[PDB]
């Protein structure tokens, strides 16, 4: 059949956390910034605690947990565990600088080509890793990438992720709210998802970064996209983008999914470019830009089982 | 490192074209004659639309696009843009009179020295320009030169073109179908390409024109050329060629690449000769030869970004 998923789902005690401050609130629920202090061992771990109780809700959050607990890569958010209190709580590694989309918007004037190209590589590594685990993200976007530090980002939000069977190359899903502006044509017309359709979204993510946080098809309404993409149109070339970099985005947008590049290739291409950043991204004043008890604090990346 | 290629790759909408008639068909795919009518602006642009879908194919056509979009000279075909429909489409400026090779064959009895010598100059200008852009064509031949008008030709077909790095004077390629009869010795023996090896091919192109479309080494099979060129032999002197003009071809065929003339020199030499055409080309009846809605039609050369 398929390989036995032997991941471990850790269940934590409510008394092992110290919600220090609220971070988010609205949509699904409320997110907290806090510390995880496992009993005994002198270690304090910065975490993001995501906490009403509706069978519809719980059902979904546990699924995210199934997925997060199954992944293990430096460029994918690590799940620390869950807490089964009145209302369920997902405990993940704290990503202090928030999501990339907000970060590029809030820091434009200080983000140079080295950072842009390196993020591209890191994300491609994360995605290539998810491909190995035969996992289709289905919602890759600048907003779903968190910032541990300006030098280290991680792919997150698996609330739509899917694990493809042994040899189930596609994924036929049903109705439901979907980020249309980030999806391949085949997903808008036949609600099909593949690793290659993830590449398309990767392409749009890269575009979001290059444009420093612009909005895909800013103006055009969701219902037209399908029409526009068929007409042969695609997102415009970002101002800082050399034809080399934009030439790669465009490819991620081929109609023929098998014509698009594979994450392992995007990794190679961007790695080369990242070796001479100023040759592929023209950013004004590029070279002159700079980007960034607790005695027993340890990053989640250093706390291992 | 190297200079940032800031060319713009324009992506056009399928609904902006009017394929008027087919032009070619076979080899790679099918070429169409048509009009490009950008939405709004009252302009109609005559274009050549080059349109199955195989990852091997698309990969190559996009590369041609990378190159064409990177060039900008009056003697090099201008890329108008591409269309990302089911199957990719390269949109270039329409060259009504076809390629030069066919043209000289079809018009012999009406092509005089003024035209011959002026084409030579124009091509040399195109090639000299590609040298500036540190670009090695690798497939210069009478068939790869299009005719916008009998007075204006342009270098085309960059399906083998290469962009040499900062100080990468040579280009070591691998196996693959190659126009052997048009290549320097060093390219047949060590698959090396340089601007100087482009000169060799230029020499053979000039020879093709002077002989009005003859076939290089007409008879001798590909496998012998290498042998023949080493023996000290070269293409014969064309009937209309004075020793002055043929003396220039021969030079382009030196074994010592650095002994061959440079495109900027071929430009000077032919320009001088073009000032008194009948002194360098003896063509019978030379002096008596003559060579050649749409209300908002504008040539691509007049439509600028």
């Amino acid at each position: 059949g398929e390989a036995p998923n032997q991941a471990l789902l850790r269940i934590l005690k409510e008394t092992e956390f110290k919600k220090i401050k609220v971070l988010g609130s609205g949509a699904f629920g409320t997110v907290y910034k806090g510390l995880w202090i496992p009993e005994g061992e002198k270690v304090k771990i910065p975490v993001a605690i995501k906490e009403a109780t509706s069978p519809k809700a719980n059902k979904e959050i546990l699924d995210e947990a199934y997925v997060m607990a199954s992944v293990d890569n430096p460029h994918v958010c690590r799940l620390l565990g869950i807490c089964l209190t009145s209302t369920v709580q997902l405990i993940t590694q704290l990503m202090p600088f928030g999501c990339l989309l907000d970060y590029v918007r809030e820091h434009k004037d200080n983000i140079g080509s080295q950072y842009l190209l390196n993020w591209c590589v890191q994300i491609a590594k994360g995605m290539n890793y998810l491909e190995d685990r035969r996992l289709v993200h289905r919602d890759l976007a600048a907003r779903n990438v968190l910032v541990k530090t300006p030098q280290h980002v991680k792919i997150t939000d698996f609330g739509l992720a899917k694990l493809l069977g042994a040899e189930e190359k596609e994924y036929h899903a049903e109705g439901g709210k979907v980020p249309i502006k980030w999806m391949a044509l085949e997903s808008i017309l036949h609600r099909i998802y593949t690793h290659q359709s993830d590449v398309w979204s990767y392409g749009v993510t890269v575009w979001e970064l290059m444009t420093f946080g612009s909005k895909p098809y800013d103006g055009i309404p969701a219902s037209e996209i399908s029409s526009i993409l068929e007409k042969g149109e695609r997102l415009p070339q970002p101002p800082i983008c050399t034809i080399d970099v934009y030439m790669i985005m465009v490819k991620c947008w081929m109609i023929d999914a098998d014509s698009r590049p594979k994450f392992r290739e995007l990794i190679i291409e961007f790695s080369k470019m990242a070796r001479d950043p100023q040759r592929y991204l023209v950013i004004q004043g590029d070279e002159r830009m700079h980007l960034p008890d607790m005695d027993d604090v340890v990053d989640a990346d250093e706390y291992l089982i």
